[PDB]
């Protein structure tokens, strides 16, 4: 007892067994299989027309036979088109993806009791809120083919495979120290390739690990990268402290996208705070309700590293 559903690129089929795996008390794979469907014949025009109009508002998620005809119907009209393309890989689009990630993770994180996160910002409400202020920030920060991007604790990594899925950069990393979320990195991983092959859609190399980001090794990968992203909201003044010492070696023009700034946003050089990293960063806090967002109000702080901001402070002394 099985449901399949075609790739509308001629992937291996999605394979799901039966009775479906629910993943909370209101989403479920049947959902899964409904929305997969409607976003496919959004994508291609083509299918739309050849799919009968009653196959997706009249179903039963709870009959085999009825979720069986919702595949069947679907994979017809899969087969149709595929025959008018015989007569002669894109980015997806955000909806698209918020429905990936999604569909990603439900198939990854099997048992979200396991992650022991209570945060408001974790893996487990990604899609609320993290989805459309990551959005922002892809549409805010504007990599380029020369950028290297690096989640500081990807959890299960859903951040480096939106930026992936979003971006031209390089490459994007994902370090996280933790046992639970680093083994599940491994399977979004999978998962992810997986669906980006069945929907036909291109993203951007990506590599998740398992590792301390304040070991030796990461020392060196740290001064490296050109777009840093951590969410230190609940990060200790050891941790901190640490971060801004590796944050001292990146490179002119390097960017630290955080919850909490690494530095005051106010931060005014003197002779008494020539040890603070705030002599090397601009700090500002961007806020989507300030630049149509009708959200959690939530800000984001973009740092730059910026050696001229001491360097000012220098001829300033020298030249009066
Ligand atoms: O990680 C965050 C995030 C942001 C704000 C938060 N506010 C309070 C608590 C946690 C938080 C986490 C993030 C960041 Cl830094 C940039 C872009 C998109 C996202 Cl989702």
């Amino acid at each position: 007892l099985e449901l399949r559903l075609k790739s509308p690129v001629g992937a291996e089929p999605a394979v799901y067994p039966w009775p479906l795996p629910v993943y909370d008390k209101h989403h479920d794979a049947a959902h899964e299989i409904i929305e997969t469907i409607r976003w496919v014949c959004e994508e291609i025009p083509d299918l739309k027309l050849a799919m009968e109009n009653y196959v997706l508002i009249d179903y039963d998620t709870k009959s085999f036979e009825s979720m069986q005809r919702l595949c069947d119907k679907y994979n017809r009209a899969i087969d149709s088109i595929h025959q008018l393309w015989k007569g002669t890989n894109t980015r997806p689009s955000t909806g698209l993806l918020r429905h990936i990630l999604q569909q990603v993770y439900n198939h990854s994180v099997t048992d979200p009791e396991k992650l022991n996160n209570y945060e408001p910002f974790s893996p487990e409400v990604y899609g609320e809120t993290s989805f459309d202020l990551v959005a922002q920030m892809i549409d805010e920060i504007k990599m380029t083919d020369d950028d290297l991007f690096v989640d500081l604790g990807s959890g299960v990594g859903q951040v480096v495979l939106q930026v992936a899925a979003a971006t031209n950069c390089k490459h994007h990393y994902g370090v996280e120290k933790a046992d639970i979320p680093a083994k599940y990195a491994e399977t979004m991983d999978r998962e992810f390739r997986k669906w980006m092959k069945w929907y036909g859609k291109k993203h951007a190399e990506y590599t998740l690990e398992r590792g301390d980001f304040l070991s030796e090794e990461w020392r060196e990968r740290i001064a490296n990268t050109s777009v840093i992203f951590v969410n230190n909201f609940a990060f200790g003044p050891e941790v901190d402290h640490q971060l801004k010492e590796r944050f001292a070696n990146m490179k002119e023009g390097g960017r630290i996208v955080s919850s909490k700034p690494f530095a005051p946003l106010n931060f005014r050089i003197n002779s008494r705070n020539l040890s603070d990293i705030g002599t090397i960063m601009r700090v500002v806090e961007l806020s989507p309700l300030k630049g149509s967002w009708t959200g959690k109000p939530v800000s984001y702080y973009l740092h730059t590293i910026d050696r001229t901001i001491l360097e000012n402070y220098f001829s300033s002394l020298k030249n009066p």
